[PDB]
């Protein structure tokens, strides 16, 4: 049955793992995949969620089957993260909540659930984007289509192209845009820009698909799900996949949300038990531990504070260590300027350096990056910024 | 786009949970979704299960993915409960196992696994059987047929019918069978019988398939896994499907895995490089939390030697209930004899009843039991004996 089987190719991503793993070089410094790093070069838990877990250890009396679509206080709570606690969907019962393995799950239960249940052909997405989205589309049989979005040589959004390559969406298909912190250029739409799709949406016929993973890391909670909130607005239907693997630093405890949103709660719930059919199919019900730690932070005030605040640090200390970047490069006599990444919205640097620079990197000074020129600034820390810089000037 | 979607038609077993969250009336007795009660009807989570996660709550230092096939030492761990602590294919490292969502979660990779990288068209399962199969194997775009299996009039393996059923099974296809605890007769083939079908498998080049989730609750670990070993045994490639959330309670905790077998460790790896790809592309890595919890519990002494206890009471209170059962019935005066019940491994009561009969139950005594006169007899406890003898009395 499987002598004929071929290797399967490695993830661009996730692939950076194994190959850090066979690396017995001592100063491997690893800015592939976009985790949360502290001052001291490791991806700790937060404190929030430490309490949260003593918490459920000591009132947890149950492991029973939480139900297809998860915790509902979970869904609830996500719902008012995402539309705002007092938000027209919420109150009209317009949307539902699957509790999911991650976002990725997220990602594949509503591939699955359009391929079956729609007439959805084709899904689009950005250029550059995240490689996941179209193994994740593929895989349903859906087809994937690029849109224009980067603008390599000012690095800005090059929005005038975006709505150019768009004009080929027709009625019907997905568009999928990232909520907030764009893997991997970190440049987002600006409110205006965000009400201007929204309105090219509705009227050309898109269903909107939203990837939210990074809430929080770029202004704030709220200021990040702006865009969202603007399309919301306007949209009769939409998809949203969340994570809280960064945010809540969940990572491998696989907590996500899909949220299906109808033109009423009739449409939404015909809708959603067959949402509800594709998961019974995969998994069948989700994890409950990283959720039940969410929404217990999210659903005590003195936790919720705590956990804001944790988020807070962290997205200033990112902030910092690219503005530290920037300047040790420089410092090191840098031929480019790379002052363009302070704008940069998130965990990444995206744009200065080539396929072979990044190979050269982990080949001769053992730093991990992505093929694409991505680094993980979230990895970068007080202790390898100089020996990092110093390798970057040198391929530069 | 979500118009002309239909509801989908409610899970015989998962829906019972619905049903059962809408009726009111406080007498309801829940004998349907296959889950441990103790003698206060209540479903607990095990003092070493508990003692693991106190353990973790103060060891563990990060939450950082954990990789596509999981927790290695869990792996490992659930290798030997499944082929023995000295068995070849551990050492010749034939077997590869990856850390999955629960057992359903590891069909359903299983099943994307052999859509994609096989040319099995069809799967064959037991009828009477376990319904997920079908919805499973039908999503991953294989065809299911059903082969002979239980003798209604006798109440025994029909195993004469199960080989000419099963003669109908080209080389090429898979045929699953259940590790024990047969879901849901409860009868098992027996050691002699499990040698003559992994002859005839090997003879007629069928994919052995198992599905391992109660190791523990027919006669023990290891006396359950004999069938297994004896396909193992002869057998160059099979694929392996278990579950922990029974014999560990860890329900929704999601702790499965799945475990791919071959001729040597090079196809093994060739093949298994194609299922991560399979489970990057729907949830990317599993949830660690429950894995952590097994692979605690299985790899400290102490720990493990309360969970092989806590795993040997649960299968002395239903042994004691089902005896109990009989005896109550026979006490309430029951037209039929229901002595068989006694020879059932596992959890469930099995072929007295009809779809009509526990419709009445539900409707007129609030008993809710699966359609197909499958009761769970580890709900049942010396509280609800009496009443729910009655009701099934009244119904016969
Ligand atoms: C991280 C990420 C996700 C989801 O990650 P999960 O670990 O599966 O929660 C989805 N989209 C993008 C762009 C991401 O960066
Ligand atoms: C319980 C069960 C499974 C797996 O359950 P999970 O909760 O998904 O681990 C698989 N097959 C049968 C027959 C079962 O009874």
């Amino acid at each position: 049955m499987f002598e004929n089987i071929t290797t399967a190719p490695a993830d661009p991503i996730l692939g950076l793992a194994d190959l850090l793993r066979a690396d017995e070089r001592p100063g491997k410094i690893d800015l592939g995949m976009g985790v949360y790093n502290d001052e001291t070069g490791k991806t700790p838990v937060l404190t929030s969620v430490k309490k949260a877990e003593q918490y459920l250890l000591e009132n947890e009396t149950t492991k029973n089957y939480l139900g297809i679509d998860g915790i509902p206080e979970f869904g609830r709570c996500t719902q008012e993260l995402l539309f705002g606690k007092g938000s027209a969907l919420i109150n009209d019962k317009r949307a539902r909540t699957a509790q999911t393995p991650g976002g990725t799950g997220a990602l594949r239960v509503a591939a699955d659930f359009l391929a079956k249940n729609t007439s959805v052909r084709r899904v689009w997405v950005s250029n550059p984007g995240w490689p996941t989205h179209k193994s994740v589309f593929n895989s349903a049989g859906l087809e994937v289509r690029e849109y224009a979005y980067y603008d390599a040589e000012n690095h800005t959004l090059d929005f005038d192209a975006l709505i150019n390559s768009l004009n080929e969406a027709q009625a019907g298909d997905v568009v999928l845009f990232h909520g907030c912190c764009h893997n991997p250029t970190g440049i987002d739409p600006t409110l205006e820009q965000w009400q201007t799709l929204a309105q090219l949406s509705v009227e050309k016929g898109w269903l909107p698909l939203f990837d939210f993973a990074y809430q929080g890391f770029a202004r704030g909670l709220e200021e990040d799900a702006e865009g969202l909130r603007a399309f919301a607005a306007m949209h009769k239907e939409l998809i949203v996949a969340s994570s809280y693997s960064k945010n809540f630093g969940l990572y491998n405890e696989r907590v996500g949300t899909c949220t299906l949103v109808a033109a009423d709660s009739e449409t939404v719930d015909r809708a959603f038990s067959q949402m509800k059919a594709a998961i019974r199919v995969n998994y069948s019900s989700p994890p409950a531990h990283g959720a039940s730690v969410v929404a217990t932070i999210l659903g005590n005030d003195a936790l919720r504070a705590i956990w804001e605040q944790e988020l807070t640090d962290m997205r200033q200390r990112i902030q910092r260590m690219r503005q530290l970047f920037v300047n040790t490069l420089q410092e090191k006599g840098a031929n480019r300027d790379f002052s363009f990444t302070i704008k940069q919205n998130g965990m990444f640097f995206f744009g200065g350096l080539t396929k072979e620079q990044v190979l050269r990197l982990r080949e001769e000074f053992g730093v991990y990056a992505v093929a694409s020129g991505r680094l993980n600034v979230a990895g970068m820390t007080p202790d390898n910024l100089a020996p990092l810089c110093e390798a970057i000037v040198a391929v530069l």
